[PDB]
C-alpha cells in the first residue's frame, strides 16, 4: 500500500503507546532499516501486514482488534494530514458518505496513480439501515472497515451498529455488513 497508510500506522502507535513501543514493533516487523515511510510512494502490502502482526504481538492484542482501532484512527488521520477538504466533499451523513466512497477513492486515485482502492456498494434497506458490500483485491481488512465505520459514526455524530454477514476469507464472494444508524 502507499506509504501514507504505513505513516498512519506509525503515527497511531507512537501517539498511543510512544516511540519505544513503535521502534519495537518496527523492528519486530522486519523494518528496522527503513528510516521513514514516504507518503506518496508505493510499498509492498507485506510492509503493512507485517506491522499489523508485529503490533498484535508487541501490544498483546488480537490483530483484528488492532485493525479496528486503526480503521477508526484513519478517519481522523486523513482529515488532519492533508485530506480534510476531500473528506468533507464526500458528504455530511454516513449513508451519503458511503455512497460517495468509490468516487472519493477515484479522486484519491488521480493523485495516487497505482492505487488499488476498495470498492463499496450500498443497498439501502431503509432510511436508517443498509447492507454494505465491501470488495477488495486484499485479504484480511474487514476489521479495518468495521473501525472505519465507527470513525465515520463519530465524524457525523451518528450511532452506528455494524454486523458482518458475509466473509471474503470463508470463501464467500466478498465481505458484507448490515448497518443501522441513527442521529
Ligand atoms: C480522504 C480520505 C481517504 C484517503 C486519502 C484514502 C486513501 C487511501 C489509500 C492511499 C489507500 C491505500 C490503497 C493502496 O495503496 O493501493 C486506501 C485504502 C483503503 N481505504 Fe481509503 N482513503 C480515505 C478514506 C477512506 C475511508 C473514509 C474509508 C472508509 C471505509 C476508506 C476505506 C479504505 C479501505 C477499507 C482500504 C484498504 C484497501 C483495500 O481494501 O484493498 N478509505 N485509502
Amino acid at each position: 500500500m502507499y506509504g501514507l497508510v504505513n505513516k498512519a500506522i506509525q503515527d497511531m502507535i507512537s501517539k498511543h503507546h510512544g516511540e519505544d513501543t513503535w521502534e519495537a514493533i518496527k523492528q519486530k516487523a522486519g523494518l528496522e532499516d527503513i528510516d521513514f515511510f514516504v507518503g506518496m510512494e508505493a510499498y509492498s502490502d507485506d510492509v503493512t501486514y507485517h506491522l499489523v502482526g508485529a503490533a498484535s504481538e508487541v501490544l498483546g492484542k488480537p490483530a483484528e482488534e488492532w485493525l479496528i482501532a486503526f480503521g477508526e484512527y484513519w478517519v481522523t488521520y486523513t482529515s488532519e494530514e492533508g485530506y480534510g477538504e476531500l473528506l468533507a466533499s464526500a458528504g455530511d451523513s454516513l449513508p451519503e458518505f458511503m455512497e460517495n466512497l468509490d468516487n472519493l477513492h477515484a479522486r484519491v486515485g488521480l493523485s495516487f496513480p497505482q492505487l488499488r482502492p476498495p470498492a463499496f456498494e450500498c443497498q439501502h434497506t431503509s432510511s436508517k439501515s443498509m447492507e454494505l458490500h465491501y470488495q477488495s483485491t486484499r485479504c484480511g481488512l474487514a476489521p479495518m472497515v468495521l473501525g472505519l465505520l465507527h470513525g465515520l459514526g463519530k465524524r457525523f455524530q451518528t450511532k452506528v451498529e455494524v454486523t458482518q454477514t458475509a466473509f471474503r476469507e470463508t470463501g464467500e464472494d466478498h465481505d458484507i455488513f448490515s448497518i443501522k444508524y441513527e442521529d
